[PDB]
């Protein structure tokens, strides 16, 4: 076990008040990973206390000194990187060879990104008239709160907080129960690396209480959240009915991934499988909706299962596993709740559809990488994020009809079609509504490119320069020279 | 009387199946002008349906053919702003020397603005390496809805309609059912100019069943809502509980106006009177709450007495009117209970505080021009928006008291600050906790300047060019050209 | 024939004080069509004070005056589109079908898109510390002044003056002498739709004397000059030499074609043809180099020559017709002193190479469209900028080799490639050093997108918002609300 | 003395095949501090070979790779601050008072702010219809050339140097021959922190043979001059005549300082000392003409009078030394000629006008701080830049006046006003005819500010954002997916 993890508020751990606590377990075993404080009512009022102090302080410094104190958080990541790491897989169950190579980095990649777009952050100033001209302040917002997710637990708190934190907010984070460790970790590093107390505050506890009382704090200016549809809607409600709040939500989806006629098939089939498989089928942007022309569905049914066949689960330390439990056991159940629905729905079950089995296997959550296929759109898993290792093969005659069901949903996160074609790889992507679109690959989301979901899948953006301007609120001052001219 | 108002969906007058309908009155005289027929929810599917039928065709155009059509409609709107303002004069009781000179004026400016700005709507293009770029798309939302509020029926139905539009939108339109009667011209203004059936639909109706279906219908992605907080919650709540929706809100202040020390007192009583009974007080940005240092609080007070002195109420189409009824006979009531619960709470009452009586007024809800003094921060008339023409007074002594006394606030629509020195000015206004900032001037509200409230006061901005991007949805496109590697 | 033209100076026709003429001649028939007044050294210090004086005018109007004024002339280009046209093509020689569907129209359409673009030219705000702020204001240069060239004449105008007028200044323009007479009619309608006296003047003249005077003159901020690279380097060394000016030039090129091994040749072969054959071959952007991959040559080359056979030269006013003659005698020595070279350095003819000759030609500045094939890097024709209707055809067997060969010029205005492969068309065009590139089409210049050269092609660019901005001069301003202190 | 410093060129020194070498000064004792080998025709041409090769390397990687190489050159300029403000104090004569608190300092800076915008530097994407899109690139210019000036020497290099080498490009930077010293350092650094090979390259010459050389090679894509207005012109012909190269140049100025009727006089007195007398008056920004109101003149004399007779001048490593020499004995006497010109025109001397004399100053080019006050327009020291310690105070009786007298100039660097009216302020900044303007301060250039001239004193901007994008060049891509159709 780890010693009970304690709140962090105003750059010092601090027990909570409320006399709760809860577990993380360890899902490659069932083992409590350790016993965590939970952030009361009365402890999250505190913490909004602490970030306007602190926001005060970091606000008043010049951009290049907030740039230079993020700067050496990324450095800190970069030296912890294996630490934190190997903490992330322990806590998710996602394989090392993941965690080690992507959570961190990208996470910091994002840090890195917005430390150095500090000073670019300009307002703007428009003459009217010789006598008159407006300009434009962009101010932080003060207060924010992000609300984490379970499958990339401190890479999400590195995105919310990164442009939160660069736009010369403080922002309080509540990591999710089932994966509260690293964002504890992260705010030691800020701290260490300059950031004024009080600026990046950790709240861990249950979204049933320690979610519910940011979301409905009346001095929070914003609220982002990262999770479910059902939660999302909570979400947004509350922080409507407390406080009118600024939000933004990234809620997942069933992104289609469409192989147009001219592909080449293992090019898709690799694509497919890094769209479906990667962290165990727990990626918001999955591709989960594999689109193939009917005359080559045989021939990439093939192709699917060679590549499983070289699925490479075990123990989550070693260098050659790239496949983990999922990250939790009542989450496990929710997958296989779906995968039984598949099969009474009559879609076809090419591989997996089961718990993993033997010695080093029995006591973690595990499921195999399941491909349905023959599947069809009103099927509940076609319809419905699984959020594990799932794909449904979907067979289409023509490209007009593609189209349609691609965007016959109410998700709308990512799409991405498979094609040597110049004119049918752009014709077709402006066609796809959804926010995230790649052509010829999956996955890969730069610092720099603005990431979020149309209709159902999410409200707002993150990454990119907008979602830096997106943590501040616009002032407009007009400054008036000429005379004042009353009607009375 | 007019005839009866019909439901304007997809390029003409219909009716509504509603079966229900409600009438609309001239405020200074209480007679009927029209009966209106009200949108049921089968009227609201038939308008989205419409809309998603008409933007298709809009957004197909050409960005310089959309242009060319609202600006038809701008010369159309400048061609008939005399018999458009005066139908608003009749439908809000607002004198025609504001309703002639401000509400279409100002409406057509900002949609000849946006008309202007749809060639330079631009996405971007970022390099990651030789062998992979991004670039993104401002895609159209689809259908967006505005709700709209009775005080500037027609100015508001063009900020809303005039961004959503320029964006490639349609916007179904629901008024006021207090002021329907300019919605409705403006519909058809449209459609002479050229804009594609479907594109602006108005559906008039009551807030509780019209404004109710329209935030709750699964295929409209985007809600503009003006009115009041009380209001703006409920419409947050069922935006979000039925289908995610961008929500964009302004819902007025209690915004303070801060005369210095060295300010000249003609100068600032001057713009407190604009800042107070423009509109007869109807105002979201009025600046009521009126800081004046305590040396000049006696000779502010005169002066304030002489101009309420030549406020002119009367015949609404009379040139030298420039003071009109309230809006309905509900609304006086409400602001007579809080001009009685100044009496009752210690404020002293320096002019005016009851209803207008004799032959002209008894048909009309009109009210006195009334100015509290000697006002507290706890005060009921201090802390709450009142819509009427109520002016409170109060003193301070130092320029760090101002600004926090200003500040505290749940509200943050706007404010301003009233002096000649240069570091005063600013250095205050960077202070103040609002969206819209007025020095040595009040009202004015340019196309270009981004408008909307900090805190409680709103969500998002109306106006400038990032509205025109608020009402598109970001596609990130990355085309990775280099060979795929799966780690399967 | 036609009246003599005087120049336009401060709103009106006013006679020349060079005591000063030139003629212009129609290249069909080798007539005079008008004598035309040439402006002196006097001449251009007039317009310069007249520029002045319409300059501060102009520049104090609201953004929304400005660009309604321009919106007019817009309207009046639009009206008068057929009778423009007539002037253009008896004054270059261009085919009716060509002018009245490209010359004003595009004109117009760069006019029209900068009038909307004027009210969203903003400045910057950037806070530096709580007690200081710069910001930017985007400032008229004052007087600038625009050299065309004769191969599209009102279209340059409208290029030059729009963006110059949109961004609050005065514009001089010089059409070349060969050319002059539609630039006198813009003036006048641009006085018609309202725009200031002086705002734009139009001095006829010779490139020796009137465009040396204008380079020269120390109260011009900026010269604009579209021509040959002799010409340009004679500009910018005497503009260096007098006072230091802004510079803007588009030169011409050698721009290549790239035609890929999947290329449908039929459509190489259309675009090859609009490539080299519009306006006689007498266009900048023209891919006057087309290499072909050698296996399909042969074919290539005879899909050529069943195009050219289709060339139907003839009455310039003649819907059918839609080749003309070169637009001066001159010229068409320049241009075939180069056919000689090409085929004295062992390039093979496979069509034209001589003038046209019979009734209706024998008068006319004609050269049979020409195209050399056998083609090799060193050859004169392959090197050098003809600006006429010439071919050049070059064989390639490697794609490294085609960009090595593409790119071995110190020209640098445009280039294009042919191909359906996705990776191919990004892959070659991120390579190819050259501002305007076009796959799978040739010869579109929105509005909305920059245009100009690398290398020795030219200066800065064209179009666009950057080219907006590019007629303004930054002014940075400091405010220092904290207390300055020196170290003296 | 030191070692003979060779030429720096692809990460070593190396000789120089010129066969010529000359001395730097150390202006404070007339002592040779090193001699110092000067680039010939064909070491410029290796330079440029070197700079080809490595610009391709350094372009070639990640946007945040080069962003981390040139963080690690401003860590190493960070910590060798003093160790190069001594080596910079030596060889130009400025206390280290200035050299260790601003040159470093503010070069670093600037270098710091560009790293973190690589990432931002973006093109844009512009739909025109379903079937065709445009995109831009900004690419690098290739190889760029930047000369510097010896007033500050390591600053400039960095000024010039950041942007380009942040925008993907390699520079071949020129420094004095005056101060050849810290450039050689600076490329050290570069190679120390990871810049590739050839990225940097010092060639330490004559202006008249290195300084040509580089302005006319075919190759160099962009030329950035900083010196006086007469190299300047020499500068932009020869960059026309070899190859049409884009140029940035800062010419210095006359800018003015106006004293307000409203100003605090010590203020303004202060304000006037830092404008005219930090580096012993060698600024291109310097307020070199102060205007004062006739009824203040007589005071404001005293109140400069007084803060002169503070100034010290001694040994340049001393703490309190805050005045050094000019930076060479010829510039001396050039500054001495303009004294005696205000002289022998009737200027009246206030004070200063000699060489200072005696123990530790017969061997150094020092100046005394110079006043002259009943200054007229025509005056020779009034109209030209002087570069040493010599403020002009001119009367003026009305702010119209005052404006016109202070844009009454070919020069349009710099300005200033204090006052601490509002509108006083801004309004007669708006009017005055310069690009870099301070309101109650002088002299802070931030990285964020753009600065650069008006009129005579420059082309072109240094710092901001604006001048990484200036270090591009814009390609236009246009993807056509519909059918082109051809006319022929
Ligand atoms: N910020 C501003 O510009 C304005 C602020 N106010 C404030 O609001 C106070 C109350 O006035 P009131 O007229 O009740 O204001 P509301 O905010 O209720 O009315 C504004 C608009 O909202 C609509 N609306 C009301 N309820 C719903 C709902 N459940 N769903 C959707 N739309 C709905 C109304 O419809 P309908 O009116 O047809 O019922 C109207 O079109 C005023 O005293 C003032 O303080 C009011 C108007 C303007
Ligand atoms: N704006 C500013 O910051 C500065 C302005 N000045 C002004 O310039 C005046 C003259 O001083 P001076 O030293 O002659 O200034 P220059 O402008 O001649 O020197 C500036 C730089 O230009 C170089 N240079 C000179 N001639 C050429 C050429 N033909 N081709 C290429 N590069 C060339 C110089 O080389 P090198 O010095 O090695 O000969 C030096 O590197 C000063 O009195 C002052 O008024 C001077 C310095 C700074």
């Amino acid at each position: 076990r780890m010693a009970e993890q304690q709140l962090y508020i105003h750059g010092k751990f601090v027990a909570a008040t409320s006399g709760k606590t809860f577990e993380t377990i360890n899902p490659a075993t069932g083992e409590v990973l350790a016993t965590v404080q939970a952030a009361g009512r009365e402890d999250v009022d505190r913490a909004v206390k602490s970030a306007q102090q602190g926001q005060k302080v970091w606000a008043a410094m010049s951009a290049m000194a907030r740039s230079r104190i993020l700067r050496k958080a990324v450095d800190i990541l970069r030296e912890r990187n294996d630490e934190l790491a190997r903490l992330e897989t322990l806590d998710t169950g996602k394989p090392l060879s993941e965690t080690a190579a992507v959570d961190i980095v990208t996470g910091a990649d994002v840090l890195e990104y917005y430390a150095g777009l500090i000073p670019a952050l300009e307002g703007s100033q428009i003459p009217l008239r010789d006598s008159s001209f407006v300009y434009t302040r962009r101010e932080p917002l003060g207060v924010v709160a992000g609300i984490g997710a379970w499958n990339y637990p401190i890479q999400i708190a590195l995105w919310k907080s990164a442009p939160a934190l660069a736009a010369g907010n403080a922002m309080i984070f509540k990591p999710s129960e089932v994966t509260p460790l690293t964002a504890l970790k992260l705010a030691e590093i800020y701290r260490e690396a300059g950031l004024p107390d009080g600026v990046f505050n950790v709240l861990p506890g249950i979204g049933a209480e320690t979610g519910q009382y940011l979301t409905e704090h009346p001095d929070i200016a914003k609220i982002s959240f990262t999770g479910g549809v059902a939660s999302g809607k909570k979400v947004m409600a509350n922080s409507a009915a407390s406080s009118l709040k600024e939000v933004t939500m990234e809620l997942g989806g069933k992104s289609p991934l469409i192989i147009a006629e001219d592909a080449n098939l293992d090019l898709a089939a690799d694509i497919a499988m890094m769209a479906n498989f990667y962290s165990s089928g727990q990626v918001c942007t999955n591709g989960t909706r594999v689109f193939v022309p009917a005359k080559f569905k045989a021939e990439f049914e093939h192709k699917i299962l060679e590549r499983v066949g070289r699925i490479r689960a075990g123990d989550l330390f070693a260098d050659d596993t790239n496949f983990g439990p999922l990250v939790s056991f009542p989450h496990r159940q929710n997958v296989l709740r779906y995968i039984e629905s598949g099969k009474s729905e009559g879609a076809r079950l090419l591989c997996g559809g089961d718990v993993l089995k033997g010695e080093g296997f029995d006591n973690g959550a595990w499921v195999a990488p399941t491909v349905f296929t023959d599947c069809t759109d009103d099927m509940t898993i076609v319809r419905e994020e699984i959020f594990g290792p799932v794909m449904s093969i979907l067979s289409y005659d023509d490209e007009a009809e593609v189209i349609r069901r691609a965007n016959a949903t109410e998700y709308g996160l990512a799409a991405g079609v498979v094609t040597p074609d110049l004119n049918r790889a752009h014709r077709i992507i402006h066609q796809l509504e959804a926010g995230i679109c790649w052509i010829n690959s999956w996955g890969e989301s730069p610092a720099e490119m603005p990431v979020g979901g149309y209709k159902h899948s999410g409200i707002g953006r993150e990454n990119g320069v907008m979602t830096l301007q997106s943590y501040t609120q616009v002032k407009s001052i007009q400054v008036e020279m000429g005379p004042f001219q009353s009607i009375f």
